[PDB]
This record gives structure tokens, C-alpha cells and sequence, in this order.
């Protein structure tokens, strides 16, 4: 007869950075039956209703939510409810965050779960539409509906043309094309990266924007990036849009802290190690007219301490909390490389010596010039290390030749191509025992010393390594593999998988604010002169680096199981419980990330069979077949032509690629993006760039080096300028904003209404706690304070499922969320 519904929605006011207007004819709702049809088969609509009054006696709101109460007319002839259209005459966009429709009983309880922006119906083509709780395989879906999700992917798909605008819901797919600018000025050029064999690369969301005049090929700069509307997350608090963080430091506080130098209102090296300690004790003084342009500022006043005229503070860094100078020792130095913010690049050594892949005609002969009796191995020989497998080694020999002569001869910018050779000690911790400093067309070994200005050299060949790992780490480990990899399946999802499919239910969660990062980074982190190219080593070959190394990327590879057999540091192993058995026992990443891969393992196991019986079934999906094809062949098209992709014709193959997009997008980005402050807060400790190659016997430069070790160090790596933006946007970088979602959580807990998939979930979640308590012990456990505390006394917490909003060193978000 009449059905009681409850709106609940947040005016555009409380997430930026009146409430009667809602009523009379502002807001119009039509139910659509799924069960009655009209003469084409398609849900029988109802009549524009409207919404009546406030509701006030709510318990269940949160923080900047209304609730309207609205009735519907609905007689017999339409049926049961699945979906509704939503107009709003207003001319403001307002926030949909849900609809409930009551019955008789709390079964009869329909629930339809939104947040979406719904802007003046005068700005969309098709009226918005919105879908009950119900999870259908596209076969399942009520007849009287099909038709609507079919519609509705196809205007979220749109026709791969037009400039994209604020309220557009438009997923597509283009280059990296867009961060050059060459109208600018012809040496912020960049090439264009994806569409081609030269530099392959994944595709990001179309923008639309046009071309450059003087480029065809470039997209031309616009003041925002879109994203697909509901991708672009609003924040109740200002504080918590960290995203943009990233924008400001390049547009208004990089500029600033450039004047002050410019004007010689600060020394523009640091001279001794204590000038660097002093960033988190005293402060760095800078002019007032520098301070009052940073500090009214959302977000970036978050990141340093100030007396409002003249200082800022920054955080103390987690790595140097308990000893200012562990970060100095061999130890420490090595165990960074399984605990550290870059735990994934070390690989076995099953012959020696190491050799490289490179083209002898191009570069020379590149066997590696480390002999073996040069090295103490604690008394085992070679042939003994190798075959306990006791010998390791981190090699950016092949990944940093090409390049070295075009960095070299950048101005403030010289490197060396690095190998570094670990053996693992009867104790169970790793001892670096060479490092090998190579370049193309001298080329030298460097073995430890502790005494004399041989340890000095030692002391800077581990810095050269340092800034080869933190180049690599930012825009491999972190940028390529985790925020550019997963964004193509972000826009598959989007375009081919309905709301209502299972999993879309499944995946979607995993990609909160994405998309929205990814294009505050292509506007300021990865642009010509933005962040990176401004403060790393590369400058502007960069980003053309991680193409380079794209083009060996595996998807399949990306399994934890499958990188740890690769790299040599696991051997398949049945009598295990995760199946592999590590080399390096105490590897922290590894044991604990080997922890939380088989939880979501087990959730994924146990969620799919609930709406898939058969290998029959994956088959017959035509959203999941479509969705698949698209991500492959479109998404990561470069590389589609490559064996390793799963075919997705069984469920095992549907359990290991949700399983894959899951992992990369939770724990992985999580291990490699949350300890960036804590490790490299101090710039000593993770040099971003090196600005000159080793001093020759008999110069001055030598003579320095015997004299003052310290000031030696800081001319070689990062300059006091670049150190102070980097600093900031890692802080940034590192911190959970206190809305963030954790694994083993959902933002409504309604999301379906399938009470099997819920318990599952609820499964999930408590063995997720299980798991903290099983590493908080590992953290108490004597015998393995080695690798995970080390001489920093640092426990390692980086894969704590649950956290606090802040710097905290631990916590694995939903997503690839900052
Ligand atoms: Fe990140």
C-alpha cells in the first residue's frame, strides 16, 4: 500500500576542505520493480516521489549525516522493489549515502547502499540509478533489471571521446602522456610512456583534456585532474586529505623554501651530521615571510612544529628513536634490505660470480670483478656458502647500466651502477662482505673496513647503494608496482563488472582512492619538475626508468609465494604450511607477509564458491569474461601478448588473480609505502640521490675524506634543499589519515545482503587479529631480535593488520589509499 523509506545522505558542506532546502519538490525517488515488467521486459517505474520531512530520531547517523523519511505509493500490480532513480533539482550536489525500505518484518527490510554524488539532474544524460544490496552473477539477474545493468555499464563506459568534467562517472583508459609540458618550455618534455615496444607501460584514466600546441602527442596541463566523480574522495576533516598534500608542497612550498635559499637566509649544504639532527631537535630557522606562507595551509601545517615566526620541526624519525647512530653499522645496513622500507629486491646466489645480462658490445665485458677469496665468510669457503645457500646479494648491476651515462651527465648528479654480496651468518642475520661500484665504457670493489679512510670509502659505497635501492624503491617497488599496476584493473572493474556482481562486491573495496592519488601524481609527484624529478637521483629520466623495467613485469609474479621462489630466497617445499620454506628463516617481510597472503587466501577460497560452483560458471560470466579481456588487452596492453596471463577458465584461476590484485593492493603496498619516514626520515640513512662519483687519490677532495668523514658523506649524497621537500613528502606519504579503511574492514556493513558472504567475512576479520598477536609475539621473541629489531631496537610492525590515524609504522589499509 505505502512503503516507509529513510534517506540518509551528507550535504556537500561537510566533506569539503541547509537542510530544509531538501524537502518540497527538491529531491524525487522512483522505485523500479524487479519483478513486474512492462511490455519490453524492463522493471515497471513508479511515480516521482518526494522527500517529506527531517528525521531526527536516528540513533545509527554519523558525523554529517541527515536522514529524510519519504513513503511510497505502491499497489499491487508492481511488485517487489530492486532499484530506484534519483533526481535532484537542486542546483548543489549532495552526497547519497543510503536508502532503506521498511516492512512488516526485518526480513522484508530492503537495503540499497549508495555513496555516489548526485549533482543537478540537468547535468547527466541518464537519469542515476541505484541498486538494492542483492549479489547477481550477470545469469542470476532478476529479467525485469537486465536490462538496466546493462545500461548502466554502458554509460559508465562512455564512447572514448570528450573532455572529462568534474560530475562525469566516465571510465577509460589512456598513455602517460600527460606529464610533459612542453608548451612550457621545450626542456619539460617528456616521452610518452605506454602504446608503444620502446617504452611499454600501463595505461591510467582518460582525461580527455586534448593536445599540447606544440606537441600532438602530450595532453595539455589543466588546473585539475579529473577522476571519475565518486573516485574523488571527500574527507569530513581537512587534515585527512593527505592527497592533496602533495600538490601544495610542489606549487606553494617547494617555491618558498627555493627563495629562502636564493637568498642566502640559510647555509645551503649541510656541514656536519648534527646540522641534519638538528631538522628534528631545535628546528631549521627560515625567514617569517617562508613560515606564513606554509603554515595556514591544510594538511602541509600538520607536518612540522612551529613558533609561528621562525622555526618548523620535523617528527623525529622512528629509525633513529633509540640509537642516532645504528643506521651507520654493517648490520644494520643489510637487514634493512628484509625489514626495511625496500624488503623485496635481495635475491639467492647460487653462482659466483655474479654475471650480467647487458650486451657486451654495448657496455663491455660486465663478469662482476668480486673474487672470491677477497671475502670473509666467517670461514666457510665459496663452494661451502653457495651450496647451504648462504650467500645473497642485491644487484642493480643490469637495472642501472643503461642509464648511468645520461644521469652522469646531468649537472648535480653523478652514480654508479651497484652489486652488494650478503652472506648469511650462523646466527641468522646477514653481513654485507663486498660492494661493487661499477660504470659503463673506474670500476671498483669495495670490501668493509672499520679503521682509517678505507672504512670512509666503505661508508659512501653503502650510501651509492642506498641511492640506487631508494631510486629503484620509489618508482619500482612502490610507484610501478603497486599505484600504476593496480589502475587499469580499477577502470576494468568499473567498466564491465555491474555493482551487483560478486565481484565487483569482492575487489572494489581494495581500491579506495586510487585513481584520485594516482592523478595528484601525475599533476605533482611524477610530472616534468614536480616532486620526483626535483628531489631522486634520475631527474628527468625518472619515470622513463620504471617503463624500462616494465617490461619484465609478471603478473603471476606478484603472488608472494611466486617472488620469494623467484628471487631465491624460498624453495617450493609440501611439508610447510604456506607451501614454500624460506633461505633467510627470520625474514620478517617474507614470515609475516607469508601470514596475512594465506588469510586473504583463505577469504578469497571461501567467498567465490558462493557464486560460482563450477569452472563452467567462470566461463559462462560474460561481465567477468569482458572484464578480464579488458584489463589484459586494453589495461596492461603492452604486454598482452605474454604467456603468463591466467586464461580465467577455471575457479582456481578466478581464486589467484583476486587473490593477486588483493595482495598487491593491501599488504604489499603496505610493507613498501608505510615505512618511509620511519627508515628514511633521516637522509643519511636513505639518500635519494649522489652528486659526485669517489675522490682520487691526491685531491683535495681525498684529503676531505681523511679529515672530515661527515662532510664528505653529505656532499656526496642529497643536497639540504632537495632533502627538505622529500622529507615532507614522505611524511605525507606515511601517514594514515583517520578515515582509512583496514583490511578486514568495509565501509557499511550491509554491502550484501547475503548472510553466507557476511559470516565469511566476519571470519576474515577475526583471523586477521589472530595474526596481529602472532606477530606482536614475534616481536617479543628473543631469539629474533636480530632481523626484527637490530641495532636500531626498530620491532617490526609494517604488516600489523589494525592501526591508529597517523605515523605509525604499521597498519595495511584496503587500498592503494596515498
Ligand atoms: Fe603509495
Amino acid at each position: 500500500h505505502k512503503i516507509k523509506g529513510t534517506v540518509v545522505l551528507m550535504p556537500k558542506n561537510e566533506l569539503e576542505v541547509n537542510l530544509n532546502a531538501f524537502l518540497g519538490r527538491s529531491v524525487s525517488l522512483q522505485l523500479i520493480s524487479a519483478t513486474k515488467a512492462d511490455a519490453h521486459g524492463k522493471g515497471k517505474v513508479g511515480k516521482d516521489t518526494f522527500l517529506e520531512g527531517i528525521n531526527t530520531s536516528l540513533p545509527t547517523l554519523g558525523a554529517g549525516e541527515s536522514a529524510f523519511n519519504i513513503h511510497f505509493e505502491w499497489d499491487g500490480s508492481m511488485g517487489i522493489p530492486g532499484a530506484f532513480y534519483i533526481k535532484n533539482y537542486m542546483q548543489v550536489e549532495f552526497f547519497l549515502k543510503s536508502l532503506t525500505l521498511e516492512a512488516i518484518s526485518n526480513q522484508g527490510t530492503i537495503r540499497f547502499v549508495c555513496n555516489s554524488w548526485v549533482y543537478n539532474t540537468k547535468l547527466y544524460k541518464s537519469v542515476r540509478i541505484f541498486f538494492a544490496n542483492h549479489t547477481y552473477v550477470p545469469s542470476e539477474t532478476p529479467a525485469p533489471l537486465v536490462e538496466y545493468r546493462e545500461e548502466e555499464l554502458k554509460s559508465l563506459r562512455g564512447n572514448g571521446t570528450g573532455e572529462r568534467k568534474e560530475y562525469d562517472r566516465i571510465y577509460d583508459y589512456d598513455v602517460y602522456n600527460d606529464l610533459g609540458n612542453p608548451d612550457k618550455s621545450e626542456k619539460l618534455a617528456r616521452p610518452v610512456l605506454g602504446g608503444s615496444s620502446t617504452f611499454p607501460y600501463p595505461r591510467r584514466g582518460r582525461t580527455g583534456r586534448g593536445p599540447t600546441v606544440t606537441d600532438p602527442n602530450t595532453e595539455k596541463q589543466g588546473e585539475v585532474f579529473y577522476v571519475p566523480r565518486d573516485e574523488n574522495l571527500g574527507h569530513l576533516k581537512s587534515k585527512d586529505a593527505l592527497e592533496i598534500g602533495t600538490k601544495s608542497l610542489s606549487q606553494i612550498v617547494q617555491p618558498a623554501f627555493e627563495s629562502a635559499f636564493d637568498l642566502k637566509s640559510t647555509p645551503i649544504e649541510f656541514h656536519s651530521f648534527q646540522d641534519v639532527h638538528d631538522l628534528y631537535e631545535g628546528g631549521i630557522k627560515l625567514p617569517r615571510d617562508v613560515i606564513s606562507t606554509i603554515i595556514p595551509l591544510p594538511v602541509i601545517k600538520e607536518l612540522y612544529r612551529t613558533d609561528g615566526q621562525h622555526i618548523l620541526k620535523f617528527p623525529q624519525p622512528h629509525v633513529v628513536q633509540v640509537s642516532q647512530s645504528a643506521w651507520m653499522t654493517d648490520e644494520e645496513f643489510a637487514r634493512e634490505m628484509i625489514a626495511g622500507v625496500n624488503p623485496c629486491v635481495i635475491r639467492g646466489l647460487e653462482e659466483f660470480p655474479p654475471k650480467s645480462n647487458l650486451d657486451p658490445a654495448i657496455y663491455g665485458d660486465q663478469s662482476s670483478k668480486i673474487t672470491a677469496d677477497s671475502l670473509d665468510l666467517d670461514g666457510y669457503t665459496m663452494d661451502e656458502a653457495l651450496g647451504s645457500r648462504r650467500l645473497f646479494m642485491l644487484d642493480y648491476h643490469d637495472i642501472f647500466m643503461p642509464y648511468v651515462r645520461q644521469i652522469n651527465q646531468l649537472n648535480s648528479a653523478k652514480t654508479y651502477a651497484t652489486r652488494t654480496i650478503l652472506f648469511l651468518r650462523e646466527d641468522g642475520t646477514l653481513k654485507p662482505v663486498a660492494i661493487e661500484l661499477s660504470l659503463p665504457h673506474v670500476s671498483q670493489v669495495v670490501l668493509p673496513a672499520k679503521e682509517g679512510v678505507e672504512s670512509t670509502i666503505w661508508l659512501l659505497a653503502k650510501a651509492y647503494v642506498i641511492v640506487n635501492d631508494s631510486c629503484y624503491h620509489q618508482l619500482m617497488s612502490h610507484w610501478l608496482n603497486t599505484h600504476a599496476a593496480m589502475e587499469p584493473f580499477v577502470i576494468a572493474t568499473h567498466r564491465h563488472l555491474s555493482v551487483l556482481h560478486p565481484i565487483y562486491k569482492l575487489l572494489t573495496p581494495h581500491y579506495r582512492n586510487n585513481m584520485n592519488i594516482n592523478a595528484l601524481a601525475r599533476q605533482s609527484l611524477i610530472n616534468a619538475n614536480g616532486i620526483i624529478e626535483t628531489t631522486f637521483l634520475p631527474s628527468k629520466y625518472s619515470v622513463e626508468m620504471s617503463s624500462a623495467v616494465y617490461k619484465n613485469w609478471v603478473f603471476t609474479d606478484q603472488a608472494l609465494p611466486a617472488d620469494l621462489i623467484k628471487r631465491g630466497v624460498a624453495i617450493k617445499d609440501p611439508s610447510t604450511p604456506h607451501g614454500v620454506r624460506l633461505l633467510i628463516e627470520d625474514y620478517p617481510y617474507a614470515a609475516d607477509g607469508l601470514e596475512i597472503w594465506a588469510a586473504i587466501k583463505t577469504w578469497v577460497q571461501e567467498y567465490v564458491p558462493l557464486y560460482y560452483a563450477r569452472d563452467d560458471d567462470v566461463k559462462n560470466d560474460s561481465e567477468l569474461q569482458h572484464w578480464w579481456k579488458e584489463a589484459v588487452e586494453k589495461g596492461h596492453g603492452d604486454l598482452k601478448d605474454k604467456p603468463w596471463w591466467p586464461k580465467l577458465q577455471t575457479l582456481e584461476d578466478l581464486v589467484e588473480v583476486c587473490l593477486i590484485i588483493i595482495w598487491i593492493a593491501s599488504a604489499l603496498h603496505a610493507a613498501v609505502n608505510f615505512g618511509q619516514y620511519p627508515y628514511g626520515g633521516l637522509i643519511m640513512n636513505r639518500p635519494t640521490a649522489s652528486r659526485r662519483l669517489l675522490p682520487e687519490k691526491g685531491t683535495p677532495e681525498y684529503e676531505e675524506m681523511i679529515n672530515n668523514h661527515e662532510k664528505a658523506y653529505l656532499r656526496t649524497i642529497t643536497s639540504k634543499l632537495p632533502t627538505l621537500i622529500s622529507l615532507s613528502a614522505i611524511e605525507i606519504l606515511s601517514t594514515h589519515a583517520s578515515d582509512e579503511v583496514y583490511l578486514g574492514q568495509r565501509d557499511n556493513p550491509h554491502w550484501t545482503s547475503d548472510s553466507k558472504a557476511l559470516q565469511a567475512f566476519q571470519k576474515f576479520g577475526n583471523k586477521l587479529k589472530e595474526i596481529e598477536e602472532k606477530l606482536v609475539r614475534r616481536n617479543n621473541d628473543p631469539s629474533l631480535q636480530g632481523n626484527r629489531l637490530g641495532p636500531v631496537q626498530l620491532p617490526y610492525t609494517l604488516l600489523y593488520p589494525s592501526s591508529e590515524e597517523g605515523l605509525t609504522f604499521r597498519g595495511i589499509p584496503n587500498s592503494i589509499s596515498i
